[PDB]
């Protein structure tokens, strides 16, 4: 049962001390270089972020002083022979005291102090990336020594020399000839020589620092060519740049069928763009124009992973390793806002273009169905349910109707939605269960796509209306001649056809097959891959065949019954298969090829 | 315009000055309590791990001298009305000096010192979890006031008081009435009061701390119920015990049909167990987008990023590994160099395990392949390395025409009895073996005498194309082999060219075939495997311009012989049967996609075919 020793017998009887928490660097450097960042090559990304922050600070200072704006760029150099990578910027610069304060202290960031000493939050607060003060020390996991050439931009400041080796001790000195800005020299480790190649650095910049506000040069060439098209006015940016941007973030070659540029910032300063791929069967998270994660399976729901684009926000909380704070107290609100906006955007797409949405729905229908089944809160399913499209029995085939518009013509007296899950419309329009509903003027929705039954059962409600399935409710031949025509038909097709009746709704089809077990009809369709032997499928399904006396084939069978008994049996077996093919019960007519070939040879014997 | 500002004009001018790296206490605490752990619920997990480490230290200390071992017990106490949670253990305990050295100094812990003091790294090195020294500070995320009582288990130690509000300043005093072990009092924040409920603590602990090496009690109630059966000898754990552990990780009420208890040490300290569910996987579940990572019996909750191969997502289990590196947030280092070796090693072991099961119980493996065979097909298609493709190919099972029905053969044994004179493997796709025997492709293939594989499941044909090679033998389908490799000439030639006149909009070239015996016609495609896949998933004039169907007829067949008199007796009916013959050959290829109009033309043809009877 319960056995606990919890008690409050402890008492305070000593003298209290007052001393600060101790904080050394021997273990902090080891943690940063061994157990801080999940992946190795993020160190030059952090260096580029620091350079961009310095350039932004210098630009703010220059525009505050109201003077000219000189050149400001980030230059990347990599010597393959020397095995070193050089990054140099022309930012504000750092003095002796500034170097000691920032570089020599763990987590002490001058960017945060600059932000606190800004007091406007509109000029350059959003462009400052550095917030933790540990970005620079990421270079110690790949370098045995780091050389920094930093000089402040003040009119009279002198350069300084900074040395370190990652062992918790740094030897700062004085340097001459250092130009304005900061120059960092990194000597790669023996095991980390892979960063000495230009291609790797180019890949890193394209992955992470491809949207830096300032020009970036690697060995003297500029390759950004992407000025953060999501940060400007959606009206200003054209549709031509959307295709090029989509092909980059999604790593695809097709075009986006839809373009949603969301910029309204209710919960957070969200600047996101969403694309829908054309290729029918993933969003890259950004923060202050710096990539966070390529996959980002948290900001968006799983069922919305089919879209592509980026989500950039300048106020989301980031982890120490510059990764998203998963499932934070505020991130969950972002997912609901993004899901609601995308759902609303999709609804507006259907109204403005029904045909385009129908093509879109038939391409990503499984994604919408996946969300409803996997959704937890009921009202969330209602918004996704509005995206579903179904064809009703009261409207001609080929046009899809939404669930919301289905209730528009629904009677006030009726309170439950009727849906039928069938492989195709031919079986649904002829099933006796639908005929029971067809007696009244009510309409029933038809579900054809796979997993529709699971989605409808999981949804269980729409617009305060209970979801209930129909299955859970429960010129012409003479009459005398047609009577014995079926009697012989049930002999040859006793195992397959349960019974044959009279049909007056066949314009040009000699027969149709109809089923009373649409639930088991999908079982018949699902057995087209495993164990579809002819001698077995008849018993598991047991369908009924309907024929019309107004067709030539049915009329012709009267004389062939007695004149050519051998041909009569084969022809009836052929016409029964044709009904299944027309009704869609068989995925492919491969089995009927064997008997059809042997039928035509004797059908033209006199010819 | 290549311009750069990189140069070497910089040079040293002055002399170096002695300096040492420093750290900001307030910023470090703020970062730890605000931007270190994604989940605010992991502070109790970190404190439980610390308590377990302390208990392990006490156990090692009291077995080193070989005296009586005291009881091991850990308490998780929560007060809803007070909004506080109490964590008490019976660990080694900390004196004032130990408290100021460990608690008062950021990132340094006695666990690393204890590990270095082992001098053996064989007794308690596998049970120590704390390695970063910042686990305790995770409590400040939800606590604005931390009260700690601790005292060492030394013979004559005294209790102490430890208070900290997370502001970087902590006060230490001497406390009376404290017993052996460390007791921690956490005062929850106003906005972080959700952790004051029993259910929250219970579900977080069951998420993170199921397999603690020592008993854990929530308000005096034991809540472990598991003993981490993946640690001891695999023969020690029984078959029934596997099911009990299966019901937790798999979150299902069924039983595992397979069990792979993997314990290797040469490439990595791996103690992993994998279960194969006995139930058929759900189609909806398969279309949606596995194993649980464990380190020192502590969950890493890194199920994402596919640590396990995607085609192996159908198995459930845990992968315990103590030598893997973790970041500060106690999470897996994503895209690490060492973690990629874990995926390759596990994949090879799982592939070998499935091969052994097939050789052990062939009948049982046949049912397993009929259920989870789609995963193997997907993996070969999605594989980026060629060598990986053949390894998964051993798990594929097919039946050939040589042996009777009911027995399945692997790709490896197929080449054993295959003739060594050709570097080709022949496979045929058909819904049934019976249909495969009577397929036109097999009939034309009967000229040669080689065994041919039969593919029945979906996407099986695409798997062979992606594999493209097995044991240095090419994979060529029957239809591919045909294209690459009585009626007189005068009567056949005029009919052969006449068909192209009416079938020009559908077919391109028609040739004579001497291999077909009981099939009027057949169609060959240069790349039929891609053609079938193109018209199946992604999907007449719009397709005939790219498909290029190379139809070919058999002069020996009666239908082709009958076309000679039919073309002359009534021109108006000959083209209808030719279209039907072309349609029949199209169906046998599997390239038919819209058979809605096929029945309409077929039924209409029979109207005037024999109406004079
Ligand atoms: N290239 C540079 N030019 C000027 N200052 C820099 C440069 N790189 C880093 N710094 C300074 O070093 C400090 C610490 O940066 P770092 O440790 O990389 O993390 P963070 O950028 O988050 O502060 C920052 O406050 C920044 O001002
Ligand atoms: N419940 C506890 N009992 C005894 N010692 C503890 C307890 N919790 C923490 N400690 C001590 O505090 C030190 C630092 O712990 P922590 O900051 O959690 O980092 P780590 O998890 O790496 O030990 C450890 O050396 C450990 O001895
Ligand atoms: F660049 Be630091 F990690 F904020
Ligand atoms: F548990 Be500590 F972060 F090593
Ligand atoms: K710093
Ligand atoms: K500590
Ligand atoms: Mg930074
Ligand atoms: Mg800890």
């Amino acid at each position: 049962p319960l056995h606990s020793i919890i008690s409050s017998t402890e008492s305070v009887q000593g003298s209290t001390s007052k001393h600060e928490f101790q904080a050394e660097t021997k273990k902090l450097l080891d943690i940063v270089a061994r157990s801080l960042y999940s992946e190795k090559e993020v160190f030059i990304r952090e260096l580029i972020s620091n350079a961009s922050d310095a350039l932004e600070k210098l630009r703010h200072k220059l525009v505050s002083d109201g003077q000219a704006l000189p050149e400001m760029e980030i230059h990347l150099q990599t010597n393959a022979e020397k095995g070193t990578i050089t990054i140099q910027d022309t930012g504000i610069g750092m003095t002796q005291e500034e170097l000691v304060s920032n570089l020599g202290t763990i987590a002490r960031s001058g960017s945060k102090a600059f932000l606190d000493a800004l007091q406007n939050q509109a000029e350059a607060s959003s462009k400052i990336i550095g917030q933790f003060g540990v970005g620079f020390y990421s270079a110690f996991m790949v370098a045995d020594r780091v050389e920094v050439y930093s000089r402040s931009a003040a009119p009279g400041s002198l350069g300084y020399q900074w040395l370190s080796d990652g062992s918790g001790v740094f030897e700062i000195a004085e340097a001459s000839g250092v130009r304005t800005g900061t120059k960092i020299i990194i000597h790669l480790k023996s095991d980390c020589k892979e960063f000495s190649s230009e291609a790797r650095v180019r890949d890193v910049v394209t992955k992470y620092s491809n949207f830096v506000s300032f020009p970036l040069y690697l060995n003297g060439r500029r390759m950004n060519t992407l000025q953060a098209i999501w940060m400007m006015d959606p009206k200003d940016v054209g549709e031509w740049q959307h295709e090029e941007f989509y092909r980059y973030v999604a790593q695809a070659h097709d075009k986006p069928r839809y373009t949603l540029h969301y910029k309204t910032d209710a919960p957070l300063n969200i600047r996101s763009i969403f694309y829908v791929p054309d290729m029918k069967p993933s969003v890259a998270l950004y923060s202050r124009k710096v990539l966070i994660q390529t996959k980002a399976t948290d900001i968006l729901p799983k069922w919305l992973r089919f879209i592509r684009g980026v989500v950039d926000s300048e106020d989301i909380p980031l982890n120490l390793s510059r990764e998203l704070l998963q499932e934070s107290a505020l991130i969950r609100k972002l997912r609901d806002v993004l899901q609601q906006r995308l759902i609303k955007f999709f609804i507006d797409q259907s109204k403005k273009d029904a045909e385009k949405y129908a093509k879109f729905f038939e391409d990503y229908g499984l994604f919408m169905r996946e969300g409803i089944v996997t959704a937890t809160e009921q009202e969330v399913k209602e918004d996704i349910a509005k995206l579903l499209r179904y064809e009703s029995s009261a409207l001609p085939s080929g046009q899809l109707t939404s669930l919301s518009e289905y209730a528009s013509r629904m009677r006030a007296g009726t309170r439950n939605i009727y849906y039928l899950c069938a492989p195709n419309r031919h079986l649904a329009e002829h099933s006796p269960y639908y005929e029971a509903m067809k007696k009244k003027d009510t309409e029933v929705l038809f579900c054809f796509e796979q997993f529709d039954e699971l989605t409808l059962l999981h949804l269980r409600e729409f617009d305060k209306k209970k979801l209930i399935s129909v299955e859970t409710d429960i010129e012409c031949l003479s009459e005398k001649e047609t009577e014995e025509l079926m009697a012989w038909m049930r002999n040859v097709l006793g195992s397959r056809v349960t019974n044959v009746k009279v049909t007056l709704r066949l314009d040009t089809h000699p027969a149709m097959v109809t089923v009373l077990e649409m639930g088991a009809a999908r079982h018949f369709l699902r057995m087209q891959q495993l164990a579809k032997t002819q001698e077995e499928r008849a018993q598991l399904l047991q369908p009924t065949l309907e024929i019309n006396p107004r067709h030539a084939l049915i009329k012709k069978l009267n004389q062939l019954r007695a004149s050519e008994p051998g041909l009569a049996q084969l022809l009836v077996d052929q016409i029964y298969e044709n009904a299944m093919i027309a009704a869609g019960l068989v995925d492919d007519p491969r089995a009927m090829v064997g008997r059809l070939n042997e039928l035509l040879v004797k059908a033209l014997e006199r010819h």
